[PDB]
């Protein structure tokens, strides 16, 4: 299809009662599952991306990196919290101990799927904002894809920094919409 929505890391450790949770991370629960409907409904292809860490990941503090252990293979946090459909694709990202990837397009076959699927425009929600969602965001740009930002299926860790994101992505063409 012409349009993809890629939902971003809506997991159980990102959401409140998570082991990284994104403040009030679940209010965009419900729009985003709408979100998806809404795109299934209208034959869109859904991709909707995860963090599928090992034990023992390099971003991990028992590795020195900056977060607690989150987000782990075979394990409840990595859960999704949204209503996929059955033909969704799943991304999985970051799932060897030493590979870094903040964008759904780090190291995974992102880009050649929506490709291949004849994809030439994309929609993002998710969290966070300031991270992973950015991070998408920007590579959908980098790739040629007209980009979309589903601006209340988005939510981040601090207003501030939530923001800047936003500014940032639409000085550099990411188109910011609701609807």
């Amino acid at each position: 299809p012409e349009e993809a929505l890629i939902v971003v890391d809506m997991q159980r450790d990102f959401m409140p009662g998570g082991a990284l949770p994104v403040p009030e991370g679940d209010k965009i629960i419900p729009k985003v599952n709408e979100y998806i409907r809404k795109f299934k409904e209208k034959g869109a292809l859904i991709v909707a991306t995860r963090d599928w860490h090992p034990e023992n990941h390099i971003s991990f503090r028992e590795r020195g990196g900056p977060w607690p252990r989150h987000c782990v293979q075979n394990t409840p946090g990595a859960e999704f919290v949204v209503d996929l459909p059955e033909d969704a694709v799943i991304i999985s990202k970051a799932t060897e101990p030493d590979k870094e990837a903040y964008s759904g397009f780090e190291g995974t076959d992102l880009a050649k799927i929506l490709r291949g699927n004849g994809v030439k425009r994309v929609y993002i929600c998710g969290v966070a904002t300031e991270y992973c969602v950015r991070a998408t965001a920007l590579d959908a740009l980098k790739h040629g894809f007209e980009v979309y930002l589903l601006r209340d299926a988005v939510k981040g860790i601090k207003p501030e920094d939530e923001e800047r994101a936003l500014e940032e992505m639409k000085s550099r063409g990411i188109k910011i919409v609701q609807f």
